[PDB]
C-alpha cells in the first residue's frame, strides 16, 4: 500500500514492538548508542527485503536460504527489496579501485573503445583500418577535377641494390616507378648503390576526378594494395600524402593493435593487463629507508634493521676489508662505504670467517653480495608464507617501471581520446576529470556514438561530487579509503543506478563529512527519494533530522532499557514531545554546554615542521600539550596525512621505536614533553570471533582465574585453560571454539550461523557444569557489561575493568559479542576502554579519529566527560572531528585546507574556537560562530532563570 | 490482465499481424512448415519476455541490451517473465551430465553430506566424529547398574618389548593395563617378547551405571583419550566392544575424511574430482579394434591403420625379424606374431634397414616398441592440436581404473546411504533410482534431516518419468543424447523449478515421443499451466491440438505465403472453420490416405544377426529392400542403437570403408544387395555461418560462375573467386565474410548482431556492383528458394539443384540463411536435397532419423511422396519415427522392445503395418490400428459419394 507495517519484532533488544513507516519518504532513525537503531533498521528490515527478493531467484536458492535462520519478526508487510549502504558491505580488499567500485572505470574502458583512436607508440600516428569503400569514399572527398599519384611503397629506404625486384616489377611488366624521391622508366637501366639507402615507390595508376571514377579507383587500389602488402601511397596534387593500410596497423613499423574492445583496457584480464607485472600497477622492491630507521643510529648497536639477531659478523667482515668504522652515525659515512655494505662488492672477494652457534669457526671466500641484493634475493627464492613475510617488513610497493603504474598494455596506453589516455583520465581526481569531460572536444560521429556513455560518466562524476568525494583520484586504491569515503562511495555509485521502488537503508551517511556539505548530502538523499524510492536512515546529525520527512525515536536508554519507540511522527511532533530523548535536544530544552573557560596552552608545544605528504603545502603547525586539541577541516584537505601519516608515526618512530615510515616532514620538535602516544584507532578488535571485549580488555584471563578457583573446578582439575576459549580442553570441538560456524555465500556477504553442538554456548556440556554463584562460563560471557560488574562487585580486578567499558559509553553490549560484529566505533571505544584507567604521568598523547561515529549527542557528552577528566590530569587528548558539539568544546582547535584535493592541505586558523569562528576563511569558523553563540545564548536564558 | 495482447508483429514473414493470446492457458500454435510459428512464439514473444526481464537486472545489462537489436514489433502488452524449452539452449557440452542437467545430481551431493555415513575403505566401519557429550550419552544409555572398563588402546598389535612404554605408565603411575588380552599389574616384571605381537590396552576406570555418573566417566574418558591419541575402549561386560576416537577418523588405519559437505561429492572442484583423471571420469587410451578395421585384411595391404602412407618398412623390420608373414590374413596369425608387432620386443634389439623418402639408406639397432605404444607415446609427446587429431582417431575413452569411472575421490566413494554410494545410485536408471528411493529405509533423525531433499529428488526423477526419460541413467553423458531427449529433459527440470507467472514457451515437446506416452506429456503441460503460468506451444501433434484451451494457425502457407493469422480460437472453433488449413485435417475434411496396397517385398533381405550392443537382447532381424520400411517402437527401445549405431555403422565400414566402429553384433547379411547406404543425418549443416542451403547443395558454386562470366567481372577481371564468399578478394574485410558479427552473452546465449560495415551484405561495396539480370550476389542470396528457381528457370543446373529444395518442403526459406540458425529437421531436409536427385541404381539405402519432426501433417504428405518416389526408383528407405502417419504408409514396420530400459530391446513384431497391429503385445500396433480403420473409412465414405 502506501506504508510499510512491521509487527512485533524482538532482534535483539527488541521489545515485540510495532512500528508502521511510511513509504517513499525521507524516514530517519534515532536514539542513544545501542537503544536498537540496527537491530531493526538492519538486522531486521532490510535482513528480510534482502532475504525475500534473493530467495526468489531461484529454486536453489531458496532450499539454501530457508534453512538458515531468519530474523525474529512476526509478519512484516509492505516490503520492498531491500539494498543496504554501510561500511560492511565496502570492498576492502586488494586490486579494486575508486574507479572500479563506483563502476565508472568500466565506463571508460566503454568509451575508450567505442571512439579511441588507437596510435602508433613509435611514430605517434593514428593507425587505422578499413575496407576498400572507406579507402574510395575520402578519396572522392575531393572536388571534381582533382588529380593524385597512386603509389604502392614497395621499398622504404632499404639498403641494397633490389636487383632481384627491378627485374620482377619489370617481369610483370610495370613502367611507372619511384626511386629516391625521383621517378624512373622501367627498362631504364636502373641501378641502385649498395650501401646507400633507396625509396622505390611504383606508380600504379594516375587519375582525374569525374563522374563513376570508383571501379577504376578501386581496381587501381587493389593492385597497389596487393602490390605492398596492403600497403598505398595516395600523393595528391596540390596538396600532401595520404597513406591507407587496412586493419589496426602502422604502416611505417608493422605494430598492430587488432580491435578496439573494452577488455583491452582492463586491468583484470590479460586482453589487457601489463605483461611484467600482471596487471598490479605495483611491483613490491626493498626500500633503502625501512633498512635503516634512522639515518643517524651506531652501526655497532645494529643500525641495519633487517640485519639483526651469522649476519652481525658479515658486517664486520666486510667492514673489516673496507675499512669501514664500526662505531659510526651512518649520516657521517662516505657514500661509498655505504654503497659497499649496501650494493655489493661486485665481483670482489671478501675474506669472511665466522663462528657457528656452536661454537665452530669456518672460514670462506664470498663474493659479497650486499644488504639489498640479500633481502631481495631471501624473500624471492623461498616458498614460505612466514619467511616471506619476514622479509617483506623491509620492502615497499613501487610502481611497475614498465606501464607507469597504469596495469594496462603498452598498446592499451597507445589509445587515446582528448590527447590523453586512458590512465591519464584514471590519475585525475574527480573535479579534473569532470572538467576534463566539461572541456573535452570532440567530432559529430565521436559525440554520437559515445553520448550515452559521456552522460553516465559526468553523471556518476557528479554525484561523487555531491557526496564530496571529489578530491581522491579515481586511480585511488580500494583499500585505502576510510569508512566513510568508502560508504558514501557506495552511496553514489547507487546513486547512479537510478533504482525504483526500493527501500534503501543507510546507516550515518554524515560520518566523516564536514557539516557544510551536509545540504549536499541531503539534497542527493531525497533525489534517490524523489526516484520513487524510500529511504530509512539512521543518524545522530541534527539537520538531518530536521530535513526529515518522518522520524523514528527509537527506545529509552541503551541495551536493556531500550528497544522501544519513544516518539514517532513529523520532527516537529517529534521535537515538541517530552518522552523523547532526542527531542529535548532538538528542542535546546537539554544540550551540550559550553566550557566557562578554556585551558589556556602553558610552555609545552609540539611542532611539526615542513610537512608536504600528500596535499600537504610545506605546512609547520605548533600543536599545545596538556590540553583538548581539535584538528579539524574539510575532507580532503589532509587532515588524515598530517594527525596520522606524519605525526603519529614519526612519534611512533621515536618514543617506541616503531617501524613504520612517517610521511615526509622536516622535523618534530617538543618530542622531550611526553612519553608515550597512543593512537586509539578505529580499526576493529580482531578479525576472528576468539576476539571480543572481554579478551581485549583482559578481563576474560582474570574470569578464567575464579572459575579455576572454585570448589568444583579444584576437584575436577580443571585450571585456567580448560575454560579458555581457544583451548581444545574444554572448548566445543565441533566448532573448535568458534561457537559461530561461518557459512559461505558466494555472492551475498557471509553469514554466522550458530554451532548447532553447543549451540553456541563456546564450550562442551561438561565445562559448563562447573559454576559460579549460579552462573557458568558460556553465561556470564553471555552477560551485559552492566550486568557483569554488577555481578563482578566482588573482585575489585575485574570491577576497575569492566568500569571503564561502562564510562566509555558501552555497557550494554555483551562479554562475549564477537569482534567481527562490532561497528567501528564501537571498537575504537573498546580500545578507549583498554587505555581508559591508566596511572598517568601527564606525560602521554591520545590520538582519536571521529570516536563520535555511532553516538548520539547525549552520549557524546558523556565521552567528552571521560576525554576531559583524561586532559585534566596532564594528559594530551588530539581528536580528528567534523562533529561541532566536540569542536567547540575543544580548548585549541586547528583549522585545515580551504576546500579539499590540491586546493588545500594548509593551514586555514588555529586557537581557541572563538579566535577561529572569527576566521572568515574558515569553513568550520563559519558554521562554528552561530553553534558558539547559539548555546552561549541557551545557557544565559536558563542561568537568568 | 487476463490476456496477452501483440501489436503488429513482423519478425520474418509476419504481415503486420495483431494476435491475442489467452493468459495461463495451453495455447498451442500450428501451421505448415515455415509459416511463422517460430517467428511469432520465439523471435518475437520470447524474445521480447526474456529481454524485458534480463534488462532490468542492472544498469550494465541494460545498456548492452538496450544497445542491441530488439524484435521488429510495435507494442506487445500483458508480458510476463520468459523462459523457452527447446533443443537450442541443451547443454552439448562435455563433462556435463544428466544428473546435473535436471539439477538431481548436486541434491544428490546435498543428500550425502547431510545423512551419508562414511566408512573406512580397508575396515569397512562407520568412522565416527564425536565430542566427548555424544560419548557420555551412550554410555548412559544402558540400564541403572551396568558395568564396563574403560581402555586406553595404547599399543596394538606391535612388535616390540615396549619395555620404554612399560616404565612410563609406571612413571606416572598406573596400575591397571590388559597386554595381549591377558590383563596384568604394573610392577609385576613385565616382559614381552621382541618377536612377538602385542595388544596393551591400559584399564583406566572402572564404573557402576547410576545417578549423575557424568563428570567421573567424562574425566575417565579425558583422561584415557589423552591417553592413546584420542583413541579409548568401552569394553562393556555382558555385551561387546565400542570404540570411540572423534573427528572424522578410523580407530584402526589413521584413514580421515573431515567432513561431509557437498563439494566433497562434486567433480567440477578438486574438493571431491579424482587424483588419477581430475574428475573426468574417462581416460583416453587407443582401443585395439580401431588400429585394425578388419580382423582379417591382407597385411602386405595395409592391415594396420594408423600405420600408413618409414613405417611400412619398420613392419618389414619386425616381421623379417620374427618370422611373421607379409601375405596374412590376420585372424589366422598366431597371437605371440600378433604380440611382438603390437606390445613390442620388450628390449630386444630388432634390426631394422631403411631407405628415406631421399633415397639414402640408414641401418638402425633399435628396441622395437610396438604398434601401440606408438600411438600413445606419439600422441602424448606432441603438444599441437594437430597431429593429437591425427593419433586420436585410433583411440577411444576408458572408464577410469582408479575411481571406477566414478570421477570422485576414493574417500568420496566412501560415502554411502543405502549401502550404495552416490556414484552406484548415479549410475541406476531413473526407474531404478526412483525404486531405490521408494524402498531405502532410514531411521528418525535421517529422514527428518533428508526430508525436503528426498522429497525433491523423488519428484524430479518422477518428473523424467512423466516426460518418458526413465530409460536413460544420471550418469549419461549429456553430450551423447538426442534432441527430443534434451528438450524433454529441460522440459522435466524446468517442471521442478515450480514457477509461477512464468511464460514458457515449448517447441514441439513429442519429439520423439511415442504417441502412447502423450496423455502423459499432455497431463504434465497442463500442470505446469495449472501451476499459475502460461503455456505457448508449437506443435503439429493432433491429441497435444485437442487436449488444447486455446489454438492458433498461422499462415496459410509458408513464407511470403503465410505469416497471417488464419483461425483462432478453441480446438472446436478452428476445426469448424473452412479457412484453416489445419482444421481440415482434424475435421477429417483432408487426411492422408492409405495406400491401395503394399509394397511385398522381393528375395532381397538385410539380416541382422546377434546384436546386443546397449539393451539390445540378442537381437536378428531381417529387413525387406526395395520398399518403405519403418522402425517403430517406444523410447528407450533401441532404435537408434539398433538401426545407426549398429547397423548404419557395419554398413558403412564394409560399403565405403568407413572407420567408426560398429556396436556390439553378430553378423549382417544381404550386403551384396547393394552399394551405398546414406544416413541423412538430423545433425546441422554447418558450424558456422560460411555454410547454408545454398553452399551445402553446390549451389552457389556455380552461382559464382555466372556472376564470374556477367559482362562487367570479365572487363573488371573478377572470378568465381571474387564473388566467393570466404575469399578475401571481395568479401567484406570488416566482417570477414561472416556478414554477421556473433556478439558474447556471458549468462544467456550468443547472438548474432548484423556487420555495420557491410550491413550482412556479406560483400564489400565494389563486388556487389556486378549485376545479374538487375540483382547482384548478396541479393541473390538473399532470395527465397522459390523465387531462385523462379530467377534461374535460366540455368537448368541451377534449376535441377534449387528444385530439390522445393521438393523437399522447403523453398521458403533463403539461399544465404547461415546453417547455424536451421532447425534440425530444416537441415536434414537439405540433406535430403542433396541426395534427392541422383542417378539411382536401385541398390542403394537411405536412412532417416524422424524427419517428421518440424513439419506439419500437410508437409508430411508432400515429404512422403518424395520418399516413395525414392522407394518406387528400386531404392531402399528407412526410417525411425513415431508418426503414426507415416508408419500407416509403410510397406514393412519392425517394432522394437516392449517397454523401454532394460524391459526392452527385442523385437515386438515385423511385417506389415495390419500384421503389426493385430499384435496385441506391440503398443505401436494398439495405437496404430484405430487409426488404419479410421482412415480406411474415411475413404469408403468418400469412395461411395
Ligand atoms: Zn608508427
Ligand atoms: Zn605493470
Ligand atoms: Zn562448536
Ligand atoms: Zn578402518
Ligand atoms: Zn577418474
Ligand atoms: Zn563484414
Amino acid at each position: 500500500m502506501d506504508k510499510i507495517i512491521v509487527k512485533g519484532a524482538r532482534a535483539h533488544n527488541l521489545k515485540n514492538i510495532d512500528v508502521e513507516i511510511p513509504r517513499g519518504k525521507l524516514v530517519v532513525l534515532t536514539g542513544l548508542s545501542g537503544s536498537g537503531k540496527s537491530s531493526l533498521a538492519f538486522d531486521t528490515i532490510y535482513a528480510e527485503g534482502q532475504r525475500r527478493y534473493v530467495e526468489s531467484l531461484s529454486a536453489y536458492a531458496r532450499q539454501f536460504l530457508g534453512q538458515m535462520e531468519k530474523p525474529d519478526v512476526d509478519a512484516i508487510e509492505g516490503l520492498s527489496p531491500a539494498i543496504s549502504i554501510d561500511q560492511k558491505t565496502t570492498s576492502r580488499n586488494p586490486r579494486s579501485t575508486v574507479g572500479t567500485v563506483t563502476e565508472i572505470y568500466d565506463y571508460l574502458r566503454l568509451l575508450f573503445a567505442r571512439i579511441g583512436r588507437p596510435i602508433c607508440p613509435t611514430h605517434g600516428i593514428e593507425i587505422q583500418s578499413q575496407t576498400i569503400e572507406q579507402m574510395v569514399d575520402r578519396l572522392l572527398s575531393y572536388p571534381e577535377r582533382t588529380k593524385m599519384q597512386i603509389l604502392a611503397p614497395i621499398v622504404s629506404g632499404k639498403k641494397g641494390t633490389h636487383a632481384k625486384t627491378l627485374e620482377d616489377i619489370r617481369k610483370q611488366g610495370y613502367v611507372r616507378v619511384r626511386i629516391d624521391r625521383e621517378m624512373r622508366e622501367l627498362t631504364g637501366d636502373i641501378e641502385l648503390e649498395k650501401n646507400k639507402k633507396h625509396s622505390i615507390d611504383v606508380v600504379v595508376d594516375r587519375i582525374i576526378i569525374k563522374d563513376g571514377i570508383a571501379a577504376r579507383l578501386a581496381d587501381s587500389l587493389e593492385t597497389a594494395l596487393k602490390l605492398a602488402d596492403g600497403k598505398v601511397v595516395v600523393d595528391v596534387i596540390g596538396e600532401g600524402e595520404l597513406l591507407f593500410s587496412e586493419k589496426h596497423a602502422c604502416p611505417y613499423c608493422g605494430f598492430s593493435i587488432g580491435e578496439l574492445e573494452p577488455r583491452l583496457f582492463s586491468f583484470n584480464s590479460p586482453f589487457g593487463a601489463c605483461p611484467d607485472c600482471d596487471g598490479l600497477g605495483a611491483k613490491l622492491e626493498v626500500d633503502l629507508d625501512l633498512v635503516i630507521p634512522n639515518d643517524e643510529l651506531t652501526l655497532k648497536e645494529h643500525a641495519i634493521a633487517p640485519w639483526e639477531p651469522y649476519y652481525p659478523q658479515l658486517l664486520e667482515a666486510v667492514c673489516r676489508h673496507y675499512g669501514i668504522p664500526m662505531d659510526v652515525p651512518v649520516k657521517d659515512l662516505p657514500k661509498e662505504q655505504l654503497d659497499k655494505i649496501l650494493y655489493g662488492s661486485g665481483g670482489e672477494p671478501i675474506y669472511f670467517r665466522y663462528t657457528n652457534d656452536f661454537g665452530q669457526v669456518r672460514e670462506q671466500y664470498i663474493a659479497f653480495e650486499g644488504v639489498i641484493p640479500n633481502v631481495e634475493r631471501r624473500y624471492r627464492e623461498t616458498s614460505s608464507d612466514y619467511i616471506r613475510e619476514q622479509m617483506e617488513k623491509y620492502m615497499a610497493e613501487q610502481p611497475c617501471p614498465t606501464c607507469q603504474g597504469y596495469r594496462l598494455k603498452k598498446e592499451s596506453l597507445a589509445v587515446l581520446v582528448g590527447g590523453k589516455h586512458i590512465g591519464e583520465v584514471t590519475a585525475m581526481s574527480v573535479t579534473e576529470a569532470l572538467a576534463f569531460f566539461d572541456g573535452l572536444e570532440l567530432t559529430e560521429k565521436e559525440a554520437q556514438i559515445a553520448r550515452l556513455i559521456l552522460r553516465e560518466i559526468r553523471d556518476r562524476l557528479g554525484f561523487l561530487q555531491n557526496v564530496g568525494l571529489d578530491y581522491l583520484t579515481l586511480s585511488r586504491s580500494a583499500g585505502t579509503l576510510s569508512g566513510g569515503e568508502a560508504q558514501r562511495i557506495r552511496l553514489a555509485t547507487q546513486i547512479g543506478s537510478r533504482l525504483t521502488g526500493v527501500l534503501y537503508v543507510l546507516d550515518e551517511p554524515s560520518i566523516g563529512l564536514h557539516q557544510r556539505d551536509n545540504d549536499r548530502l541531503i539534497a542527493t538523499l531525497k533525489s534517490m527519494r524523489d526516484l520513487g524510492n524510500t529511504l530509512i536512515v539512521v543518524e545522530h546529525d541534527e539537520d538531518t533530522m530536521l530535513a526529515a520527512d518522518y522520524l523514528i525515536d527509537i527506545g529509552p536508554g541503551a541495551g536493556i532499557h531500550g528497544g522501544e519507540v519513544v516518539a514517532a511522527g513529523t520532527p516537529e511532533e517529534v521535537m515538541n514531545d517530552p518522552n523523547s530523548l532526542t527531542g529535548q535536544y532538538l528542542s535546546g530544552k537539554k544540550f551540550i554546554p559550553i566550557p566557562a573557560e578554556r585551558r589556556r596552552p602553558d610552555g609545552r608545544w609540539l611542532e611539526v615542521v615542513g610537512a608536504r605528504e600528500h596535499n600537504l603545502k610545506n605546512v609547520s603547525v605548533k600543536i599545545p600539550l596538556g590540553t583538548f586539541v581539535a584538528v579539524t577541516g574539510v575532507s580532503g584537505s589532509g587532515k588524515s596525512t598530517l594527525v596520522n601519516e606524519v605525526l603519529y608515526k614519526a612519534l611512533a618512530q621515536k618514543l617506541h621505536r616503531a617501524k613504520a615510515k612517517p610521511g615526509e616532514h622536516r622535523d618534530i620538535r617538543g618530542l622531550e614533553h611526553l612519553d608515550k602516544v597512543i593512537d586509539i584507532d578505529q580499526s576493529p578488535i580482531g578479525r576472528t570471533p576468539r576476539s571480543n571485549p572481554a579478551t581485549y580488555t583482559g578481563v576474560f584471563d582474570d574470569i578464567r582465574d575464579v572459575f579455576a578457583s572454585t570448589n568444583e573446578a579444584k576437584v575436577r582439575g580443571y585450571k585456567k585453560g580448560r575454560f579458555s576459549f581457544n583451548v581444545k580442553g574444554g572448548r566445543c570441538e565441533a566448532c573448535h571454539g568458534d561457537g559461530i560456524i561461518k557459512i559461505e555465500m558466494h555472492f551475498l556477504p557471509d553469514v554466522y550461523v550458530p554451532c548447532e553442538v553447543c549451540h553456541g554456548k563456546r564450550y562442551n556440556r561438561e565445562t559448563l557444569e562447573v559454576t559460579y554463584k549460579g552462573k557458568n562460563i558460556a553465561e556470564v560471557l553471555d552477560m551485559t557489561v552492566e550486568d557483569a560488574l554488577d555481578f563482578f562487585a566482588s573482585i575489585p580486578k575485574i570491577k576497575r575493568k569492566l568500569e571503564t567499558l561502562y564510562d566509555v559509553g558501552l555497557g550494554y553490549m555483551k562479554l562475549g559479542q564477537p569482534a567481527t560484529t562490532l561497528s567501528g566505533g564501537e571498537a575504537q571505544r573498546v580500545k578507549l576502554a583498554a587505555e581508559l584507567h591508566r596511572r598517568s604521568n601527564g606525560r602521554t598523547l591520545y590520538i582519536l579519529d571521529e570516536p563520535t561515529t555511532g553516538l548520539h549527542v547525549d552520549d557524546i557528552a558523556r565521552l567528552l566527560d571521560v576525554l576531559h577528566r583524561l586532559v585534566d590530569n596532564g594528559d594530551t587528548v588530539l581528536v580528528i572531528e567534523h562533529n561541532l558539539d566536540v569542536i567547540k568544546t575543544a580548548d585549541y582547535i586547528i583549522d585545515l585546507g580551504p576546500e579539499g584535493g590540491d586546493r588545500g592541505g594548509q593551514i586555514v586558523a588555529v586557537g581557541t574556537p572563538e579566535e577561529v569562528a572569527e576566521v572568515k576563511e574558515s569553513h568550520t569558523g563559519r558554521y562554528l560562530k552561530p553553534i558558539l553563540e547559539r548555546d552561549r545564548a541557551r545557557m544565559q536564558a536558563r542561568y537568568e532563570a
